[PDB]
């Protein structure tokens, strides 16, 4: 995250760190605890991922320095991918993961709403990003989570800042038209989370962008509201 602030403990408790352990254990991506067994993040967070048994969750982190070799996860069972998936700049960019075992709720981690049908009118206000990504585009993952508030922007002004590609209603954009604060490498597959008469909703996941924070040049995220009956269909037993 770029230009963002520490955030506090339990603050944001459906963030997760998606971990792999290969060659050795790093973070991977973001992502938000969305049912008990479910997290969603980005697709392309698994380019080159062969198998769910190298991937590791942990949720109720505040600081990377929490996770040692003792720490407690979460294994995936399973990684669920949009059959309509090519790379991010295309659209598409949304994954399930399915866990090995149940995420027990608490005040440290807890499931965020998904947006409505019903909240495409609503202009939100109150829009943050968060992550343990760079600081800047030549930078380094981050110890503490990172916050930033940052305005949605309207697909058509998006669009106008990104002439060589296709912003569809399938994504969403926040920036500030100066920059300054935006995520980046590292942030991809987190939350982008909105507040709106209390309640916060999942409006976005974290997806692309040209640089970091570049004036003109704001986030390209998941329009989450798009997917929520792929999310049904895909997180139904079979
Ligand atoms: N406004 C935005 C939003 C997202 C942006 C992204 C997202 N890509 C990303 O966030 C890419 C995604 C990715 C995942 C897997 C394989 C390849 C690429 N992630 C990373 O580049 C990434 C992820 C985990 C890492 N862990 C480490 O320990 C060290 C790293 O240097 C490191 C880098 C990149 C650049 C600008 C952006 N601007």
């Amino acid at each position: 995250i770029v230009g963002g602030t520490a955030s506090v403990r339990g603050e944001w408790p459906w963030q997760v760190t998606l971990h792999t352990t290969s060659p050795t254990q790093r973070h991977l991506c973001g992502g938000s605890i969305i049912g008990n067994q479910w997290i969603l993040t980005a697709a392309h967070c698994f380019y080159g991922v062969e198998s769910p048994k190298i991937l590791r969750v942990y949720s109720g982190i505040l600081n990377q320095a929490e996770i040692a070799e003792d720490t407690s996860f979460f294994g995936v069972q399973e990684i669920i991918i949009h059959d309509q998936y090519k790379m991010a700049e295309s659209g598409y960019d949304i994954a399930l993961l399915k866990l090995e075992t149940t995420v027990n709720y608490a005040d440290s981690q807890r499931p965020i709403s998904l947006p409505s049908k019903g909240d495409r009118n609503v202009i939100y206000t109150d829009c943050w990003v968060t992550g343990w990504g760079y600081r800047k585009l030549r930078d380094k993952i981050q110890n503490t989570l990172q916050k930033a508030k940052i305005p949605l922007v309207t697909n058509e002004e998006c669009q106008k800042r990104y002439r060589g590609h296709k912003i569809t209603h399938k994504m969403i954009c926040a920036g500030y038209r100066e920059g300054g604060k935006d995520a980046c490498k590292g942030d991809s597959g987190g939350p982008l989370s909105c507040k709106h008469n209390e309640v916060w909703h999942l409006v976005g996941i974290t997806s692309w962008g040209e640089g970091c924070a570049q004036r003109e040049r704001p986030g390209v995220y998941t329009n989450v509201v798009e997917y929520v009956d792929w999310i049904l269909e895909k997180t139904q037993a079979v």
